[PDB]
């Protein structure tokens, strides 16, 4: 078993000497090793790539000068006066506010904000939390002021939920404010991190998309502009700001390219309905005690909410990654065969020369894949008991009948037409069914009679034994005996058994005549004539003729 | 060289006829074509996915009412009484609260929280720090009150740290509570930005899994109750609760589908050990200056912090992966190939008809594989100087010895019985080791004699040369000179040299005789008295005999 | 056409008998399987992988002891002193503070903050916001002491904004402060969550990189020591810690694993500039009206923010990655054909025969590969109608000629020189340019006569007529009708189509003797010597010979 083990297999192959199907061929192999290379280079399919992680640190800087009161006050605004302690992913900065002081929980009336107003306690409703007045009312209509009355209820009095934000911003100046933005970038599995401030950058730059795209000092009215909003406009309500920093880092050190891109986007919707909270405020509370009562002051910040939105992935060459690929890849290099096959197995039909090639003289010289196909392919069929392959001396094809004879004769049994061989020149140089007057009923069992019924020809005409051929090939006593020794060299030309030898060698010198392929004359059925002429020249002394056996 | 360019290798096939095999091939091509099809379209391996950059903003909406003090004292609780100014990926909602008014910089006993009652002196430790406590031991034992006595500590005072959570837990009402969610999402490899609040949405709706899957506004008992979660148990000591916002997100035109998906998931554990900071809650402090002294009111603030988890993938139909995954599927349609074969390979081994076809003869019509191997697969050996192959006109087969001879005869030398070929019936139509009586003694030098010790038999009989094919084919002048004359067809039968010609031409005819394939017959050995036979009827007038020769 | 459908077409083989190449193919087997397994098992390519939504709750423990102030003052700092209410993805630790205390709006000269003397007013400007100060020049220079003069600004008064962070820092020991960090992770397409505190955990455990790797409880100096941080320096200025929490989970339950590893990087960069806001801190106001007027104190807090970074992916086997996988590594199995079939290609070039092998004799032992070669791949040549080919009875092989004749004649025409076949020995057992004296002008028109001006010998000699093969083959009558009858066995030996029949199977028989190859002998061209001689014994009795014609 040893020498099985120690076996290799090696294809069968034609090799054909054509220019159009090298040429082919080789574009072929050139376009898809183009294509899969372009698809590795361009989506870095050698890379593993791996998300980052980031850390951001914010910074606002920025005085604003106002004017608010009546008498005409000024003042100014610092970081503590419009910014939260917070200066990470999001930093806010108040652009307008309004400032309730003094505040009791009480009854008073609610502010009559679009649509408050009431015009009888029967619009009021005892009991009823108004989340949006955030108060409870008492079921009363009570005057506001001297020309319109509105619920009472009991809150933070005085109540100023729902008065307009002010218009123009108290500090639509924050406009000229700026942020410096510090992001420290990791990717863990690349054991790589990286800033977006490296040394000898300008200390005194800000972020212009051309002109300085890598300075991390971004005024914020720059931000509103870039992406067309205006910040004057956003201050009155607020809004809610992003600022994208895309990472698309190569870490690969012949390739290494690890810098971050900025973008702004806008986070809020500018259409967003009245009743669904437009903008961006939040309400701040400060306590204390005042005239032995617990009060509170309500402030109302509008302004922008500044989101930094860090992303990106981190590439660095992998091997397995690119044997995934190419292994991915691979079966692509078999287009050329199987197209170039493709061509040879449809242009060697047989539909092509007679209706495609008279309307069309151009495909023509085409032909020639019926010589290729002839050199690829060797059809064979499977050999089942019921083949049988039956040659009339009259036409010029074989016949075969993979089919049962249900006590019908095989000359009058149809079958399917098949070519006969190229008979290798090289080695070269009175029953009805019956057309030849020459074959005898069939000695077997009825069950199986009508395999042996069958003639030489399937129209009237002389038998096939006539010719000397037959003579010579099929009844020669001495190419037998020359066969035979052939085959056994130290034969004995005596006894019952050489007549049996030479009765078999006989009808398969018929059938090899006859049929050419070993593969046809294995199921050959040899006419009534023949064998009895055969079997006359060579008789059984003694028993029955068994007649064709399966080989299989 | 260009010729050689210009060529394509096609393999040489054998086309079978069979019922059960194109069966079999086309169920398998079809099942590998289902799976992949479905395994493409479930996963959309069709598709570049890529995360989603989230941008979150809530807005809790409801007021709570409340009855603190004794004196029954009625109250209410506000956005800004009860939440963080913070509005994004994180709210906060007041639930519980401890407050301590007043507090200074003193000593004080430490609260008896829960084994913190001490006995004397001897339990306390001065200038230990106890981060329970939040204060610094002094070492003495004193009296919190008149029942337990208690470490002293020098901390803000009065100390209350430990103290339990009220229960029933004052905010509890927060259920109640409704929180609006708006969600801005972006995939920006994609470009494609959405929001989870579209025009025409109902304001009024209120979140249900089945009824308003899509409504964004939930009210705080809902998110609980969903989860199988007691909000009024929580609210007593706090923890943290997950929004998760799931993004599945179709952006192929003809198949597109960006929605939201809702769910819940408690993220504190609600078996937290007591000393591990069960619930949640911070202490918050507002500083202040009274009778001239610096005092501190401290917040124990406990509620429930509201996590927003928002994630997913964007899918768009991309070449690249379209094409990378059929590369990596291509193979996959080589098992019918893969199974076939090797069903052919092991139904035409000799085992089948021997052992496992008399067991079972449901598998005997399985013996069609060894005409499709005969078919299929030529076996030849690798030539190499040892290779030898013998025949006896006792056996039937040949034999291979690819051996050296180290002295040994080669009649005595075993070899690898071999098989005969079919012989193209087409084409067709006194040494001791001697055995038969002809053989002579080798000429040849002793180290190579033993390669000619060899005869026609393994046994005693007639030498193979008494038969009339023997001289008919290789004694035979003129068969020869016809052969010499079909190669060279102005060849001169005169001189020393048309004598080596014939003998090499008997050699070859007695070789292709007894072997058949030009494989064997090259090296092929020819018998002692075969060889000395034809060497008499052609000897050499002058020289010695140099035998076989290894031809490669 | 059902037949054509039930189809099924395997590859011919020849199965080499080769120790080398059997042991060659095994081990590359063996190579591309080992590999792919490892990649497999290595990268966990059979799962698939999904990153992870995490939720952290952080908890600081511990109280400072401080001597502040002249007077000596003691106090304490406890976790509402020193933390905002945040306890999420970053936490911040106060440890170094500037109070400004009772600052008013109005004018007072800038702090002078390294670089801010002002030696008269050119150097002050009116009316320009300085962001460092954080107020509005007037243009005016003030002494701000007795020693030093700079610019007058309206700001919050007194203006402190500048002055050094305190060293030692006031809070340097939170060195010895605590945190325990709880995390919650989910895999939510996998549906799986777990928490990095699990039951039976130790309460009084720190975290320790080798002794307590998975004790979620880290003292802050610990932090920074096992990065070589020192947090006595950092305590002045502040700065930027990273906690990073990796989450490698396997969660296939044969092979669960699912734990956190932690690991700490510090995230703001020592060495940046001074203009750029070297640190951490953050300017915190509380505001409040003393005397009729509105006050502010200003908190300048420096300190460490520490950034908890959770990453991390989930595997679970997936059976389409599995496929995927497999299907993309399936073609590497196909290197041992490529690189043996390589190795039959080369060593059965005829350079090495002639040029390698004398040079080295190690080399000549794979010369099989001739055999290979020639038992592996047929070459064939498209049929095109300049295809001709011409054997000389002088040459030992045969020539091709796919080339027009232009006026020409064939015997000057030079072609490309191809061999001989092996003739199956199984089965065999006066114009200017004729050199033989037996050639005749041709009768074709002059367009096509080239063709047919073809000699037997390339040199003046014998032709090839004078043989005797050449009669018995060419001109035998008897052997013609026979090979006829052969083919046709009622064929009839009368009439003029006879001699047209008998004067092609001679042309045919010549061919196939001089070209052995049907290929070949189908394109070959006859000399004119031996066509006017079989034309002379066959000839036509009316009519113009029409010579070889294109079979295709
Ligand atoms: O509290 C204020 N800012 C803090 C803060 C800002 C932003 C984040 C956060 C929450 C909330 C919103 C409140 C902190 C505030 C301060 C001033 C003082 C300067 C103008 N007055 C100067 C006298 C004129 O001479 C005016 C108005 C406000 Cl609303
Ligand atoms: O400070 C309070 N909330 C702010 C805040 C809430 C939450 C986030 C953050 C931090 C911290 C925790 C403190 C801000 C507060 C207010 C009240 C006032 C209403 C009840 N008293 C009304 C008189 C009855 O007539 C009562 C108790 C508290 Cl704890
Ligand atoms: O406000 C303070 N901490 C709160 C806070 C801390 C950090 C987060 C956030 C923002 C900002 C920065 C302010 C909250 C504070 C408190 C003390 C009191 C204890 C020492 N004095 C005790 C008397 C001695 O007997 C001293 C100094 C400060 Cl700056
Ligand atoms: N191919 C073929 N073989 C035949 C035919 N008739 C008989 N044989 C073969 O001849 C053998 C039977 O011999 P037969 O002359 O009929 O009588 P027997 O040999 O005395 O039993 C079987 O092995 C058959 O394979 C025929 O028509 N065609
Ligand atoms: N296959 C085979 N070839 C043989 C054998 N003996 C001789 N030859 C061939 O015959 C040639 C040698 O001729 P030989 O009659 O021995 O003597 P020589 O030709 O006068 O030197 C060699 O080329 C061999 O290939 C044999 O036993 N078997
Ligand atoms: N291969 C080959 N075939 C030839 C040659 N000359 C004639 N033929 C064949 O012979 C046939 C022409 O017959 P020919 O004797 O020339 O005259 P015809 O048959 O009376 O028209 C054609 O079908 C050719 O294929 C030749 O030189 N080489
Ligand atoms: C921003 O600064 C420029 C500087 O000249 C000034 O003209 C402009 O008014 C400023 N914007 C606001 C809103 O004050
Ligand atoms: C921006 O909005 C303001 C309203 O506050 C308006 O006065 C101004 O014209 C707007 N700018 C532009 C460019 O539309
Ligand atoms: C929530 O509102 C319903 C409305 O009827 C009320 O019955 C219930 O008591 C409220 N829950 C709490 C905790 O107050
Ligand atoms: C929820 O917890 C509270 C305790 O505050 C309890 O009274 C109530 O029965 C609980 N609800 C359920 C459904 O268990
Ligand atoms: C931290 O605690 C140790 C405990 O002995 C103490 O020695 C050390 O001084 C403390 N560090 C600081 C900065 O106070
Ligand atoms: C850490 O920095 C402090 C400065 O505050 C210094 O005194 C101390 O020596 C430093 N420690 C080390 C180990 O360098
Ligand atoms: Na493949
Ligand atoms: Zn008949
Ligand atoms: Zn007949
Ligand atoms: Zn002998
Ligand atoms: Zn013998
Ligand atoms: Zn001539
Ligand atoms: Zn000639």
């Amino acid at each position: 078993s040893w020498n099985d083990v120690f076996q290799y297999e090696t294809n069968k192959v034609t090799r054909i000497q054509s220019v159009n199907y090298g040429t082919i061929k080789w574009i072929l192999h050139m376009t898809v090793f183009s294509y899969v290379s372009f698809a590795l280079m361009s989506d870095k399919l050698y890379q593993r790539k791996e998300p980052l992680i980031s850390s951001v640190h914010t910074k606002v800087k920025g005085v604003a000068e106002v004017t608010e009161n009546t008498k005409l006050v000024h003042g100014i605004f610092d970081t503590a006066d419009y910014t939260l302690p917070l200066q990470g992913n999001s930093f806010f900065v108040m652009t307008n506010y309004l400032k309730s002081e003094g505040q009791e929980q009480k009854l008073c009336p609610e502010y009559p904000s679009r649509g408050k107003q009431c015009h009888s306690d029967q619009g009021c409703i005892k009991g009823w939390m108004d989340p949006q007045s955030k108060g409870i009312q008492t079921g009363r209509c009570i005057p506001y002021d001297q020309k319109r009355k509105t619920c009472e209820i009991f809150a933070w009095c005085p109540a100023e939920e729902g008065k307009e934000a002010p218009r123009p911003a108290l500090l639509r100046s924050a406009e000229n404010f700026t942020v410096l933005i510090k992001n420290n970038i990791d990717f863990p599995g690349h054991n790589y991190t990286t800033r977006n401030i490296l040394p000898g950058m300008n200390i005194s730059c800000t972020f212009h998309k051309t002109w300085n795209p890598q300075c991390p000092i971004f005024r914020l009215g720059d931000i509103f502009q870039e992406i067309g909003e205006n910040f004057t406009e956003v201050a009155v309500q607020g809004g809610i700001m992003g600022i994208e920093i895309y990472w698309d880092c190569n870490l690969d050190s012949w390739s290494h390219r690890c810098q971050p891109k900025y973008s702004f986007r806008r986070l809020d919707d500018k259409y967003t309905n009245e009743s669904l909270f437009p903008g961006y405020n939040f309400r701040y509370a400060k306590y204390y005690k005042e005239n032995g009562m617990e009060k509170r002051t309500l402030i109302k910040a509008f302004g922008v909410r500044f989101d930094i939105l860090v992303f990106g992935t981190g590439g660095k060459f992998d091997i397995i990654q690119l044997v995934v690929y190419i292994g991915s890849t691979l079966s692509y290099f078999g287009l050329a065969t199987v197209c170039i096959d493709l061509i040879i197995n449809t242009y060697a039909s047989t539909c092509c020369r007679s209706r495609v090639y008279p309307s069309c003289k151009c495909c023509e010289p085409c032909a020639v894949n019926e010589y290729y196909y002839r050199k690829k392919c060797e059809p064979i069929v499977e050999p089942k008991p019921t083949l049988k392959y039956v040659s009339f001396v009259d036409e010029p094809h074989i016949w075969m009948v993979d089919q049962q004879l249900l006590g019908k004769s095989l000359q009058d049994v149809k079958g399917q037409e098949v070519p006969r061989p190229q008979t290798d020149f090289l080695e070269l140089s009175s029953p009805d069914w019956c057309q030849c007057g020459n074959c005898l009923p069939s000695q077997l069992p009825e069950n199986r009679r009508a395999l042996e019924e069958l003639c030489c020809r399937r129209k009237p005409g002389q038998c096939i034994t006539t010719s000397e051929l037959f003579s010579k090939i099929v009844l020669s006593r001495e190419a037998l005996q020359l066969l035979l020794l052939y085959q056994e060299p130290l034969l004995a030309l005596e006894g019952e058994a050489i007549n049996s030898k030479l009765r078999h060698c006989a009808y398969r010198s018929y059938a090899t005549w006859r049929f050419v392929s070993q593969d046809m004359a294995d199921f050959a059925i040899l006419p009534s004539c023949c064998r009895w002429k055969i079997r006359k020249e060579f008789p059984k002394t003694q028993g029955q003729y068994s007649g064709f056996k399966y080989p299989y």
